[PDB]
């Protein structure tokens, strides 16, 4: 800050914050902040009177938040909850003084993915983040977007201190699969949009956060219909045939080995091909889906979605397809 | 009687009644009653004006009631109906004169299990049975509770008239199974409670019989959750792992051979292990369960049970779990 704004400031601040992210920061201001600040002494910066801050401390305190240098999926109901607590502080800042402070204070003792994930969503949705452009995920946390080989090649570059660029590969045994329409899935661009798309309109949004995203519902319907078409075309251009729809009662015919690795975490598990779906402990039962899919499918077939009271809310009308997306994603 | 009560009377009467039960009685009063009485000549003893008596005679008459010396399960919709007709006579007696009469008259030409079963429930629920303690099932009809070997050993004792006690065994090839947590299932005590529990609050009760059992519903929820925990603990103490929940789409992995025999009836059938469930003629289809289980499971999931009119009766409240038990057992 300029005990405020700029943007080539706001901006600077951000680049510092997501610089070497798997290691304590090297930018000194970020550290005395990191040390000196107390998110709890002038609940005023906070439009909540700092209930959000006060909740994260509580957890950082009982030290019940996920550890640093460990992995993180946004599909973990707790990891998510923790990542999203950071979003609610950064969210209720009146100005840069409260953001930098917090993403500095926190950056330094909350885990990286919760952190990477909170800083981005926050920058994207909060009032205070206008001027900024976020660096591309692919360069901030490259392990999610580069291969496993280039990663190891880069680890060696570093061991030996001799530089240089390595050329990446493509997945399976090209000329042996349908890792022929790979160029599409594996692109750092689509992978970027896919993540952004869902940071722009998150599945977890409540309108307490501030405004309402408009038709995420159709927006969900549509974005995916697009990747599914866009995908189906590439498979056309490759003498391949449109894709199979998946069912829970059948084998997952087509499995792959991703060859990708986590930074802290191990390599991504692989899937053998012609496998039978198993009931996965913790998440949900396979049949649990099969019934979900029917409750779904009956709302489409009935003409109405029925809520909690047994109210039937009609969907044979234009808002239709969006109440369906709210129930389906 | 004392042309009534006592209890060391009521009581006596009962012990006479369930004495050698697979054979006509040897206590003379029980027999001239047995012969001389007519449940139909002083409809007055009866608070029904003897519609109950009058219904059993009707059936004993067309001789359409189950035969004597034959088996009986309480799961047979007719056997049950016949056993429960005895309960409704014994039920509407104004005094001992009507009970002894009937369980004497009947004891002697209705089948034993319908009889054993009616005398007990009747003694347990009817107004007139206060003073009594019932003998333990295990000694009145030992075939349901002792092994097949001890039974045959006792048959020999008898053939030869040389007495004595035999030591019973435990089931499969102990040190070969999970007939290691046998001591629990096979105990004459738990087996006694299990039967009593369901005689105290029967699945067939209507409140016409006289009063309402209070929360059989939660009472059902709970009693079984208890045997299931109590069981799960014993399997802990045996290096065994908590039990598998059963599904209709899977094999019944764990089968057993009971080695038990009926008195009149043959030995209990056995089950081979890793078998596939078959649709059993007469009872119901396997899928018939699979849908039942979903109708169930949707009431839980919806928030309401829906009756016959399509009334939704809410269950997200404290009486909750008991309307669920009324629909589930
Ligand atoms: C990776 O593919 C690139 C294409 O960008 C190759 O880099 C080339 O290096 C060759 C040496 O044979 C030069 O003739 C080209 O001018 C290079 N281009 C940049 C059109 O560097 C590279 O050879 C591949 N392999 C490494 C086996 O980097
Ligand atoms: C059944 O087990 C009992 C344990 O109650 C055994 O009865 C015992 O008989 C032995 C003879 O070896 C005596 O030493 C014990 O005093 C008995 N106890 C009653 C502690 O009788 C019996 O041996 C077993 N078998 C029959 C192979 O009855
Ligand atoms: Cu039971």
């Amino acid at each position: 800050d300029a005990l405020g704004t700029g943007n080539a400031q706001k901006q600077q601040d951000i680049n510092h914050l997501l610089d070497k992210i798997y290691e304590p920061t090297k930018y000194p201001d970020l550290k005395d902040i990191a040390e000196n600040f107390n998110p709890l002494g002038d609940t005023s910066i906070y439009n909540d009177h700092g209930a959000a801050v006060e909740t994260l401390m509580k957890e950082l305190n009982d030290h019940r938040l996920l550890e640093q240098r460990h992995w993180y999926s946004l599909f973990n109901t707790r990891q998510r909850k923790e990542a999203l607590m950071l979003f609610a502080v950064l969210n209720q800042c009146k100005e840069w003084y409260c953001f930098r402070s917090n993403a500095a204070y926190f950056r330094e003792r909350m885990n990286e993915g919760e952190f990477v994930y909170a800083l981005y969503v926050s920058v994207i949705h909060s009032k205070l983040g206008d001027g900024i452009v976020l660096p591309p995920l692919y360069q901030i946390t490259p392990h999610m977007f580069t291969n496993s080989e280039v990663i190891d090649k880069a680890y060696s570059a570093k061991m030996t201190q001799k530089p240089g660029t390595f050329n990446v590969s493509f997945t399976g045994t090209k000329k042996n699969r349908e890792q022929r329409v790979a160029y599409f899935g594996e692109d750092i661009g689509m992978n970027i949009h896919h993540v952004t798309w869902h940071m722009d309109f998150p599945f977890w949004w409540e309108d307490s956060y501030g405004y309402h995203l408009d038709r995420k519902g159709e927006l969900f319907f549509w974005v995916h219909h697009q990747l599914t078409a866009r995908f189906d075309f590439e498979r056309l251009s490759n003498w391949l045939d449109p894709v199979d729809e998946l069912h829970w009662d059948r084998i997952i015919r087509e499995g792959f080995a991703p060859l990708t690795s986590y930074k802290y975490g191990g390599e991504f598990p692989v899937r053998p091909d012609n496998i039978h779906f198993e009931d996965v402990d913790g998440v949900a039962h396979v049949h649990d889906l099969e019934i979900t899919e029917s409750r779904i499918h009956e709302a489409i077939d009935h003409g109405y979605i029925t809520d909690s009271d047994g109210h039937t809310i009609d969907i044979r009308q234009p808002k239709g397809i969006e109440l369906l997306g709210d129930i389906i994603e």
